[PDB]
């Protein structure tokens, strides 16, 4: 989760002073993530449909790669495995 | 998913020119339905509560036809299979 919510908030939002709602940001969009949400519209900001379309620029592109690495290892690994391990413990 | 996204393109975007846009749009969005997303306003872009009704054209009726199938196998067949294949294997 922290590896993808450090690099996400660091692309997408790179004038940023100091403050604890860095400290929300990159933990909040990830958890929910787990659970079934997507952020359809914040992926690809630069997109026409998009709802943060201040948000473009530079590097931006970029994200979209990372959240599709980010909940292939979450669901298709971390969450079979659980659902493995429970199984085989039960 | 290349399957299903090269159909759903070609029939909903016609008059389109070569470009690398093609190349994630056959891609995006069929990979987010694996994760819990749905797109429910855009199947069937000639409804009344569609959120693309400038793509309503001929041929159009099939794309959701398509996606039922397409996630028909992803989940009842490949993603139960691939728990599966770890509760058996762990
Ligand atoms: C993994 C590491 C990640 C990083 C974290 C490390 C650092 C941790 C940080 C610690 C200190 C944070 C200090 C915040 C100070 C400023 C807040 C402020 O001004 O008011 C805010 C209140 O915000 C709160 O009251 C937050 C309370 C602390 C959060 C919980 C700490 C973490 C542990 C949890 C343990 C349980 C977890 C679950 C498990 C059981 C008000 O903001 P608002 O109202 O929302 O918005 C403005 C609107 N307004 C006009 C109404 C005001
Ligand atoms: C399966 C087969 C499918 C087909 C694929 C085959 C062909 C592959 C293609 C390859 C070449 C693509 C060339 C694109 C050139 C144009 C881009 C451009 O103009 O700028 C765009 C940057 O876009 C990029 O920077 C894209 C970077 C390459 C994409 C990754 C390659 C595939 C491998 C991945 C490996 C890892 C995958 C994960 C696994 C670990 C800018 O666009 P924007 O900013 O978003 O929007 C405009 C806004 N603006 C004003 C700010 C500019
Ligand atoms: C070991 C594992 C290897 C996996 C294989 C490799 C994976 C395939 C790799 C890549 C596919 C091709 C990538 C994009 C091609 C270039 C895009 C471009 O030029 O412009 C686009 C930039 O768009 C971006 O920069 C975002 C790139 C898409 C990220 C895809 C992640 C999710 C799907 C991947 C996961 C599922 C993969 C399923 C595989 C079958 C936009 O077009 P434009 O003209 O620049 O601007 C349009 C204007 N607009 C922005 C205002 C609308
Ligand atoms: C992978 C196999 C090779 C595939 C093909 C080649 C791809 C590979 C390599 C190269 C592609 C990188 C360049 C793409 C540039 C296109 C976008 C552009 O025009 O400008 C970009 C700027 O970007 C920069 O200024 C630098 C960006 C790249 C640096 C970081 C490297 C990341 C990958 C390194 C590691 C990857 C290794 C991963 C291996 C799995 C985007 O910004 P903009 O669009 O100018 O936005 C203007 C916005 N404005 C108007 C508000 C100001
Ligand atoms: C399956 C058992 C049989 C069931 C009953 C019969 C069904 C079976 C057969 C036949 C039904 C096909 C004709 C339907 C036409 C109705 C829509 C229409 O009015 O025009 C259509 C145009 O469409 C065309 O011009 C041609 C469409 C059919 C060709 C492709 C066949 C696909 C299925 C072949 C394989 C299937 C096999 C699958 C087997 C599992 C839609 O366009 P429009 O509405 O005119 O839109 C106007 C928009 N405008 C105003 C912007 C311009
Ligand atoms: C392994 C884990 C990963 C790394 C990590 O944890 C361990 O390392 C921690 C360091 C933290 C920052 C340290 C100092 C400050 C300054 C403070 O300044 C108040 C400004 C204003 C408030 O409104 C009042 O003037 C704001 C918070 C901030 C930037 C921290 C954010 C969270 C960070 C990035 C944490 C991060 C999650
Ligand atoms: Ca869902």
């Amino acid at each position: 989760l922290l590896s993808f919510g450090v690099p996400r908030k660091a692309i997408l939002y790179p004038h940023e002073e100091p403050s604890w709602s860095l400290a929300k940001d990159i933990v909040f969009h990830p958890y929910w993530m787990i659970f079934g949400e997507v952020y359809a519209y914040e992926i690809d900001v630069c997109a026409n449909d998009s709802t943060l379309p201040t948000i473009c620029g530079p590097g931006t592109w970029l994200t979209p790669f990372l959240q599709a690495v980010y909940l292939f290892v979450q669901y298709i690994i971390m969450v079979n495995l659980l659902i493995a391990f429970f199984n085989n413990v039960y």
